[PDB]
């Protein structure tokens, strides 16, 4: 998997917009994820009992997690592929501590793309979506590699 410098800039350009409202993007992304694939919500003992979008939007725990996710992802994306240092801890943690299967990472990747398109339709077009798709695919591929190394078949 490889992105052109132009494509990385498309990824970083939209991320700058994400950073203007990290909490809001995080809430939208997690709500999209939980509504699309309800089983993923079971992984959060602090707010797995949330049902309605209203409850999800009012949840401090959900909001905080969205910030954690986007803050971490932003750090990785800015590395433009050379994210080994930032990725190792995330991968190890997800495999052993949280036990998050690769399919769940695919689900949240879909949610991220959808929310970025919904909130930034004027600039997050086919080119940017394709670039972000490649970036997240690289992200997942590298996490999967670390998973395998640890023997985790998530
Ligand atoms: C994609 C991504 C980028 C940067 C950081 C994270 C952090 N994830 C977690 C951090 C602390 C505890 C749990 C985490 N992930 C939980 C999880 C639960 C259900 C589904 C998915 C898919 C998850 O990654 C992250 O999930
Ligand atoms: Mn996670």
């Amino acid at each position: 998997m490889v992105l052109s410098e132009g494509e990385w800039q498309l990824v970083l350009h939209v991320w700058a917009k994400v950073e203007a409202d990290v909490a809001g993007h995080g809430q939208d992304i997690l709500i999209r994820l939980f509504k699309s694939h309800p089983e993923t919500l079971e992984k959060f003992d602090r707010f797995k009992h949330l049902k309605t979008e209203a409850e999800m939007k009012a949840s401090e725990d959900l909001k905080k997690h969205g910030v954690t996710v986007l803050t971490g992802l932003g750090a990785i994306l800015k590395k433009k592929g050379h994210h080994e240092a930032e990725l190792k801890p995330l991968a190890q943690s997800h495999a052993t501590k949280h036990k998050i299967p690769i399919k769940y990472l695919e689900f949240i990747s879909e949610a991220i793309i959808h929310v970025l398109h919904s909130r930034h339709p004027g600039d997050f077009g086919a080119d940017a979506q394709g670039a972000m798709n490649k970036a997240l695919e690289l992200f997942r591929k590298d996490i999967a590699a670390k998973y395998k190394e640890l023997g985790y078949q998530g």
